[PDB]
DNA sequence: GAGGCCGCCTGC
DNA sequence: GCAGGTGGCCTC
């Protein structure tokens, strides 16, 4: 019934291999893909390659199965094609009476000519399927939903006859993970010393950097232990009525809470402890670390960071040992009156690059210099730019060295006089991009203002963040908004990806783009790239982690052609507010994250309100001069790096919103201390700059939610705190210093925390939004000592624009290009990746 | 033109 | 309950 067709192959033990079985009526060979239906019979069959038949001396008659991953299975859900199978690295020795049948599964492989195949309806795209037997074109990573193209992993001819692609790449993971020493250096009395090691795929010698999280080691400077902060003094009441409403402690854009960056030594011994026969126990490695100190880390404190480099360090003498497994990552770390080159271009030149030029004595807490032991392109792509704004995005990539935009398509005509301002060599077309793409297809080579339109082959890069106006709530489709979806911009921008069929791909959107409609947008988009035959992932990333002083997380989806590597997601540079940092989505109950490691710390100390402004000169509400002076020098390293290097005569756009009399009144009464907010408003009269009054707020209802104040007076300022009445038109108060709406319904909106907010020095921007309101949702836009919200400067410098970069039109059209872009740091990150897989093209 | 006013949903 | 996430549209 089941029987061995031949002899046996191999006697491996207890294994004997085979190479063929007979099975019923049907034959099975190695390669041949087959049928196992699960314990489960509701659910549909298990798929799965045969790479190994052998019988075992106990078990029986034995097979191994490479599964196949169903489609549905996958992050795309139902929206797969129901008969699209993906490679995984999963399988496991089974017997063969588990077998059910033998399936045909074909590779759909791109053609030759795949970049020229584009031009399916978005039909086709959304909902199309292959209509033919089964099949797979993609290997699929399920912890990172990474859909690539499959692996090129050969055999030997050792183990031809039973070879695993699955096996052996996990055999390669397992392997590529473990630390291990390679080279011994010299044999001591209780320990062996090696010139070399690795681990994850990352080589370190005696001399080399190695980040340590913060916990690795101490420093010898005694510290001195902070004036904690005391619980919240007692405030007058009746002066200040709404302190009452910060009993929570939390303070938005605080950085109290972010963690340490690395510790960061340079390897002095790489060793093994010896067992008693003199062999060294090569599974325990340890290393020994001179200390290396940021100028944070010295008796000076966290004010030496204010003017230093963020990647100046000092050399010490002093010394740690820890594990192997401990290593973070490698980092270089130079002495700079050595490099054959300066310090910027240095430091400009390559990642994790750090450099110092004094030691530092604890003891001494004096500044030595080292001693003598402490010494030793790319063409770019053709990019066109969807929805572009002002350009972040896009400059970002051309800091990054990959992108030439030689078009944008931007149909706002203030943001799109802004890009021409700093891309001339640009053609920027203000067509809605369907225009557009409707006349390329018709056959059409310039649109209607004589701009030559961009064909197929021209368009190598395509970028861009579409919106979602009609479909970006978290409720399920229905076939009204699904229609508004396929007629979508977000669809129309895939039409594009599919027409031109670039490179490389890539979407950039708010957050909760991976969660619309059930994420049912971010499925579909996904569906649309895999079935154009793209590899193509999807991830989350907070801007902050990048180099800028703001809490800003954005969904990013990247694709790559068939023949390119898919890019990774960049890896945190600055420590950032854990609160901030939640990356992680959930889509249909299954958990996904990025391959981004960098968790707990990261290299680069984190950028707050102070590297940002604190070199720009004090302005009034309604500040208005479009030039002016500087009055000083740049101050911080992120300040020298966003003036640039030429000097700049002229400031430019440090111009504030002119606020009304009532308003600047507010502004003015807000406390400078961190975490003030409309909630710190003194209940007084004062007189206003327009010989108008602001009035007392009268307490004119008992809210017993909320008490009395000490004083007996009561709390509430309408009739409708209490349960069932309305809202009675008399109680209305106009003209109140502390806004009457605040208190009014503040018991069910958190109390408005921000509201009237000022930012702090030492932590970070909210969102930076397109017209900042001190009463809006994002409230929290006060200049943490002027009385005034924050400058258009100000708010480029909070999206990391170098303050070179052109803006245009009034002040509102200016603070919206602003607040709408991609800050170029994020930008920047991302496209280094994709230079990384410019280089690595086979 | 700008300022007052303020719902609904989700993750924890 | 707390905190984050979405501007819009009333009226002057
Ligand atoms: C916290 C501030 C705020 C905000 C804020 N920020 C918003 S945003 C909201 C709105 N403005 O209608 C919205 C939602 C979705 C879209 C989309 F279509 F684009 F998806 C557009 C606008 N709404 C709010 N309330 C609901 C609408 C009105 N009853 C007034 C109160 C409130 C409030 N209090
Ligand atoms: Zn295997
Ligand atoms: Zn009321």
């Amino acid at each position: 019934r089941i029987s061995w067709v031949g002899e046996a192959v191999k006697t491996d033990g207890k294994k004997s291999y085979y190479k063929k079985v007979c099975i019923d009526a049907e034959t099975l060979e190695v390669g041949d893909c087959v049928s196992v239906i699960p314990d489960d019979s509701s659910k549909p069959l298990y798929l799965a390659r045969v790479t190994a038949l052998w019988e075992d001396s106990s078990n029986g008659q034995m097979f191994h199965a490479h599964w196949f991953c169903a489609g549905t299975d996958t992050v795309l859900g139902a929206t797969s094609d129901p008969l699209e199978l993906f490679l995984v690295d999963e399988c496991e020795d089974m017997q063969l009476s588990y077998i059910h049948s033998k399936v045909k599964v074909i590779y759909k492989a791109p053609s030759e000519n795949w970049a020229m195949e584009g031009g399916m309806d978005p039909e086709s795209l959304l909902e199309g399927d292959d209509g033919k037997t089964y099949f797979y074109q993609l290997w699929y990573d399920q912890d990172y939903a990474r859909f690539e193209s499959p692996p090129k992993t050969q055999p030997t001819e050792d183990n031809k006859f039973k070879f695993c692609v699955s096996c052996a790449r996990l055999a390669e993971m397992r392997q590529k993970e473990i630390p291990r020493v390679l080279e011994q250096l010299e044999d001591l009395d209780s320990r062996v010393l090696y010139y070399s090691a690795t681990k994850n795929g990352i080589l370190y010698r005696v001399g080399d950097g190695v980040y340590l999280p913060p916990e690795a080691f101490t420093f010898n400077i005694k510290l001195s232990s902070p004036v904690k902060r005391p619980r919240k003094e007692p405030v007058d009441e009746d002066l200040y009525p709404e302190h009452y409403r910060k009993y929570s402690d939390y303070i938005k854009g605080s950085n109290l809470d972010a963690p340490e960056p690395y510790r960061i030594g340079r390897i002095k011994e790489i060793f093994c402890p010896k067992k008693s026969n003199g062999r060294p126990n090569e599974t325990d490695i340890k290393i020994r670390v001179n200390k290396f100190y940021r100028p944070e880390n010295t008796h000076k404190s966290t004010p030496a960071s204010y003017h230093a480099d963020i990647n100046l360090l000092y050399w010490s003498d002093e010394e740690a040992v820890v594990d192997f497994k401990a290593v973070q990552g490698r980092c270089t770390v130079e002495y700079g009156e050595d490099l054959p080159e300066c310090v910027q271009v240095y430091s400009m030149g390559g990642p994790n690059r750090f450099y110092f030029l004094e030691a530092y004595n604890a003891k001494s807490k004096s500044f030595e210099d080292p001693p003598n032991h402490a010494r030793s392109k790319l063409p770019k792509l053709r990019t066109l730019d969807v929805f572009s704004g002002c350009g972040g995005l896009s400059e970002g990539f051309h800091q990054a060295g990959i992108s030439d935009t030689l078009w944008a398509i931007e149909m706002w005509d203030p943001a799109a006089q802004a890009f021409r301002l700093n891309n001339p060599g640009s053609t920027v077309f203000t067509e809605d991009c369907n225009i557009l793409l409707k006349l390329v297809m018709a056959g059409e080579t310039t649109n209607s203002r004589g701009q030559r339109l961009p064909q197929k082959g021209d368009v190598e890069m395509l970028c861009g963040g579409p919106p979602c106006q009609g479909f970006s709530g978290m409720n399920r489709f229905n076939s009204r908004t699904y229609s508004k979806f396929k007629n979508s911009l977000v669809v129309s921008f895939l039409s594009y990806c599919d027409y031109y069929r670039p490179r490389f791909f890539l979407l950039e959107n708010v957050r909760n783009f991976v969660s619309f409609k059930r994420s049912m947008v971010l499925k579909l988009t996904l569906r649309c790239l895999v079935r154009m035959g793209y590899q193509c992932t999807f991830g989350v990333l907070q801007a902050g982690q990048y180099g800028v002083a703001q809490t800003r997380r954005r969904a990013i989806i990247l694709a790559a052609a068939p023949g390119e590597k898919l890019p990774l997601f960049p890896e945190p540079l600055h420590v950032f507010a854990p609160r901030a940092c939640q990356l992680s989505v959930v889509v249909d109950d299954k958990k996904f994250v990025s391959n981004i490691t960098r968790l707990s710390s990261g290299p680069f100390r984190t950028i707050t309100v102070r590297d940002t402004m604190s070199d720009l000169p004090e302005v009034r509400n309604g500040a208005s001069a479009l030039e002016i002076s500087y009055n000083g020098e740049p101050q911080s390293w992120f300040q020298r790096q966003l003036r640039g290097a030429q000097y700049q005569p002229i400031l430019r756009d440090h111009i504030c919103k002119d606020m009304s009399a009532l308003v600047a009144a507010r502004m003015r009464h807000i406390p400078l201390a961190p975490g003030s907010d409309w909630r710190d408003l003194p209940n007084i009269e004062v007189r206003l700059s327009d010989g108008t009054m602001a009035r007392k707020l009268r307490y004119t209802h008992h809210d017993r939610k909320n008490g009395r104040s000490s004083s007996g007076a009561l709390r509430g300022v309408c009739s409708c705190v209490e349960a069932g009445k309305a809202c009675d038109p008399a109680a209305r108060q106009f003209n109140t210093l502390i806004p009457w709406c605040l208190p009014h319904t503040g018991n069910r909106h958190n109390h408005w925390a921000g509201l009237y907010g000022r930012l702090e020095w030492d932590g970070f921007f909210s969102t930076t939004v397109t017209n900042p309101e001190p009463m809006g949702k994002q409230g929290r836009v006060l200049h943490p000592e002027q009385h005034r919200v924050v400058s258009v400067r100000e708010c480029a410098r909070s999206q990391g624009f170098p303050d070179t970069y052109r803006l245009f039109g009034n002040i509102l059209d200016k603070h919206r290009q602003v607040g709408n872009a991609v800050p170029p740091p994020l930008a920047k990150a991302i496209g280094l990746e994709i230079k990384l897989c410019m280089l690595a093209k086979a």
